[PDB]
């Protein structure tokens, strides 16, 4: 049974845990975040504006947090390297801070005693990043002790493309991804964090605000056949969870949308289960609240030019879907052996 | 001068009054809405959350009202052959209820004395549509009393459209238009207008509601040349208004982004001088509330995947814009003899 | 078991069926609403934006509906008079279209077989009202077929009025309820349904708006002891559900905060169990969303200038806690002998 | 000609500069705000999601502003003793940073060469507060060199409790204020700055919540006859900007809403021209952005329970208000004599 240790217990971080606690595979063992005091994180682990109340009990026991009858050790420590990861028995490490994507940084937890490192997020540097039910066994314990979990819209974006690409073969695709905001944005028009994306530093709620993200292009490494083939951008959205992807691309073979829709059903229910899913109801947002799946191809939403021109619609709960597919990694990883 | 008359006081119709109170090319005689005393019309005059306060004087004088000192007789007819036009000294009637948008409907205001009749959405029949700056010369007199002005997207689609289309060329496109609120939506969870579009019926304020939308193909009647060579679909988000379409098109001769920059700059400086704009700026929605442009080109949002396929990015107040346009063309149409 | 009849599948009324589902002792056994159709019921109860999704299976069964394998009768009659509650085995009428809230109107169920009915609202003429764990007790099966439920504001604002009256007596009071968005509101600035309430018709998405509520005055009637001891209003804000009353008392006698909270806690914990709540903790507004409470003490949120002038906040999920009394009431109104 | 200096360029600070560009008796010289480039600091002069575009010019001249012509200077100190306030020419300086609310540190302006300080609210020291209209005229310049203007919710209630308080008398009062959300405030679920007011860190977007503030026992300082007889709390919500004062008071003297209504009447066409507003229309929130009134009381939002205990509604713009009497309180200072 692999153990976890959560650093940065923000809004992946907290559901990190709320996953792990459904679980039998994977045990949460630590916790750390210096913005927050045991009491801090007792609340914030209990109450959520977006999935409700912590399902379970949620206690302090003397420094640490008891959460459903299980001890899980708390710090406060600013630099990873200060945190005892070892000493508390964590063996693999959810890197959710977004302060520390890099090889150098998130390596620091090994200094800790920590064994294993997945960023809950696309790396600055070279670490290896994984979308499960694409391309996670290739990883190799042997040469990574840091790897990387991607993104929300690249874990929503890889599924479909590379069942896509498989089957008719994607020859250039375009995408936008209308997403709902983050705590990187501001309520208020103020300066964001580094002076570096002003757009997101104005007022999260009453703004349509445009945005650049490296989702598209990370795809072509998370499928090389798809280098160079993607490329996109964001729109951030005043709702508080899910997003959804607008994938326009330019196909190989012709495919209408309903052989689209029977391809991304097939992989559903075969090697993608409970990976990539699908729905034919007139959905919006708020019904894929908590929804686990990492993309959901939207069959009313989607339109066609013709048979070799496509607009595709997928959901993806960037909050839900994203936090248990880094618990997935974190399974995958420990089978791997530590 | 061109005298209008307005048949629903709606968002449209509020804004095109204010919009000609500025004007002194045109004046608003006239006002018919059988859904509101003159008191209620007033008031819907004087305060809005959007626009904000009325730039004038609003007072009720009777039966009717008293703006800006001028006289504007108000009617309560429910039937457009009620409302006495030629006896209020109409010329043109901005047919904006929503509820008339055929000749067959739409004529019988010229029963009541006006000379020309401009629906103010695209209409449900052949009625012809017209967007200033495209293709607005091509109407004729003789042949036509009852036109349309299109609508808020094909206003912003088809003036971008035909720039890229001329210099470059569109082969093929797929557009999507993220919408701020409309007055269909509904503020919670409840049965749609007609019970047809469901999705629409969902709560607006907390999701992010894929839309239907005919103003791809629109532009293919607009400008003959992109007949069948686009199409798109809308997602409402929201906001409260300015709204925002994202076209993905591959262009029959390469062009980068600066190129593509450098053509709408020229247009808006020449051919398409207050009806195409540009920026280069990191604007979001609220900076262009209260926009008179059509169409706005968001350089800084573009991205291109090759130097033939393109993402262009234009923003639009769907509000101020189009009623803006709708104006303009009621000055064009009397320019023209009634 | 007591058998159900929703007049209205409204908000109230979809939610009433949700509460019916999860409970033993009653049953809804048919729905009435002709200006919706049976796959858009559906639909509206299979999806949520502020519930979730059905807990259960929802199916179209010819024109009725399967619910967990029960076939719920659904009818089109515009006339309650013409609703077969009778031949449908429907003992109890959930009257929540809003628009027969007077005794001869609601009335008109019994003549289609209801043996009673009760008003989601407050009623237009005498009707009595009852609030579980107030006054319900009074309900005199042999004097009374039509019964009212009160607001949900009431539900609220009763069962704490009652406990800080019998405990220190109030001498008068001020109330105001902060409202999360409803129905009747607008998304756009236009006409109001009716045209009396001008602020209310104002865009919901971004304005605060004043409001009037008789919830204050129909406390004095469910408590008579408090007749003419309060008087109140509301404020409506652009949040989903879940709203707060804010209660502004001069007591007869002295008492700290800690006394008021020792006083709730001792009747939530008693004979206002399941109806009266409490906390001590730092929640706010979403924290509340599917709360079946009626009224839930925030300790921490309350203040007092002295021992004998306070002000208290209470919380109430305006949707969730009065859709789960109106079924309490069904199910004593029924124990009580149809 | 008054010269002004601003410390913290947020939200108040350009606001505040913006209210000086409108005025001839006052001018700005120079700013200082670390977390911005001087170009950050055009852009967010330039634009606001709430205000609209910069009414006039801004451009970047070497490493300062050309604002109308008119340069001003930018400094990046983050320590307040590093700016050169007297070698810029800024006789008095605006302290909106939110983080030098004491005379200690405040005072470090002078040291720079500035000759007055102002801090853009209430003090966490004895550092006196004035409100302009209530009591600014007690102010002494042989005495102060650094001041408080209060809060904006101490600017609205004060002018209004002075003006009831003078006319029947105020015996207690209960103060609630609905306020549109701040800086402070987050996106998502997170951790407050300090790890405090744990409500103040949950989705500012969805939630309505409660929170603490000193402005009503403020009022008891700027109207020492009031001290004792006021307190109140907050409670946030979703809108970006204007908020409304709930003043629950028992009277010593009786009086009816018409009285009340009379006596701001008097008092705003009189003694606090430009101060204290009011209106009898049906107006919301949004219809009060970019007010200048200090507190504007709505008559028909007004209740009385009695002829003693009523509660009165009074709106403000919280952020031009507010920033607009900051001006007029350094236009005032500097007219006592620098
Ligand atoms: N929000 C999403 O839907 C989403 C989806 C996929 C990936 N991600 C990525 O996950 C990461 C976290 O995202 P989030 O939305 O949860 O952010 P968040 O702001 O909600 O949480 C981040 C946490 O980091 C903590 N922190 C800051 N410095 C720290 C330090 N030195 N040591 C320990 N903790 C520290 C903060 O106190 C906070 O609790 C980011 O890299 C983000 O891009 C976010
Ligand atoms: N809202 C936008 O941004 C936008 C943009 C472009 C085009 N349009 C189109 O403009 C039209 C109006 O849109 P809106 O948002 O202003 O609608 P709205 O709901 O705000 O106003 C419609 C008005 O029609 C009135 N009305 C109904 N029947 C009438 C009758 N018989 N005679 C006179 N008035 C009558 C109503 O009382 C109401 O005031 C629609 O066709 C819409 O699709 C809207
Ligand atoms: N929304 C709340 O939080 C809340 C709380 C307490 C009380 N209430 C009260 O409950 C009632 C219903 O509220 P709601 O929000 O569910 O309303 P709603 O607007 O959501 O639904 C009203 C329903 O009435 C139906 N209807 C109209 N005429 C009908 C007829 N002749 N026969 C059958 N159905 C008909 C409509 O088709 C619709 O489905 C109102 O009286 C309201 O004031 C609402
Ligand atoms: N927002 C309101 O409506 C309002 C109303 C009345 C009073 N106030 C008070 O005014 C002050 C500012 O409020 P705000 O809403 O403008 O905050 P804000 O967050 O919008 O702006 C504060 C500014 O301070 C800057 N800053 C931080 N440290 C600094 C330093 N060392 N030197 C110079 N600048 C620094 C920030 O970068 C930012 O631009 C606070 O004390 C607040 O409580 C605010």
């Amino acid at each position: 049974t692999a153990t976890l240790g959560i650093n940065g217990f923000g809004r992946i971080g907290r559901l990190v845990l709320r996953a792990c606690m459904e679980r039998n595979d994977i045990t949460v063992v630590a916790i750390n975040d210096p913005f927050m005091d045991v009491e801090y994180m007792a609340y914030l682990l209990k109450y959520d504006s977006v999935h409700g109340n912590f399902n379970g009990t949620v206690e302090v026991s003397g420094k640490d947090l008891c959460i459903n009858g299980k001890v899980v050790k708390v710090f406060q420590a600013k630099d990873p390297a200060e945190i005892p990861w070892g000493a508390s028995g964590a063996q693999i490490v959810c890197e959710s801070t977004g302060v520390f994507t890099t090889e150098e940084k998130a390596s620091l937890h090994l200094k800790g005693g920590a064994k294993k490192v997945i960023i809950s997020a696309p790396p600055k540097d070279n670490v290896p990043m994984y979308v499960m039910g694409v391309n996670n066994t290739e990883y190799d314990p042997s040469k990574f002790n840091v790897i990387s979990n991607a993104s929300c819209t690249t874990n929503c974006l890889a599924p479909l493309a590379k069942i896509i690409n498989d089957k008719f073969g994607i020859v250039e695709g375009l995408m936008t991804t209308v997403h709902s905001l983050t705590a990187n944005q501001l309520t208020v028009d103020g300066p964001s964090k580094g002076g570096k994306d002003w757009r997101a530093g104005r007022c999260a709620g009453n703004n349509i605000i445009p945005a650049s993200t490296g989702a598209a292009k990370a795809v072509g490494k998370v499928i090389p056949a798809l280098n160079g083939k993607l490329t996109g951008m964001a729109i951030r959205v005043p709702t508080p969870d899910v997003s959804v992807v607008d994938l326009t691309c330019k196909l190989a073979k012709p495919a209408s949308i309903e052989e689209i829709y029977q391809a991304v059903k097939e992989a559903s229910n075969g090697p993608m289960k409970g990976i990539m899913g699908y729905t034919s109801d007139d959905v919006v947002s708020t019904d894929f609240i908590g929804c686990k799946y990492s993309s959901i191809f939207d069959k009313n939403a989607c339109i066609a030019l013709n048979d070799s021109f496509v607009k595709l619609i997928s959901w993806y709960d960037n909050e839900s879907g994203y936090s248990n597919r880094l618990v997935d990694l974190a399974v995958y990883v420990a089978s791997r052996g530590l």
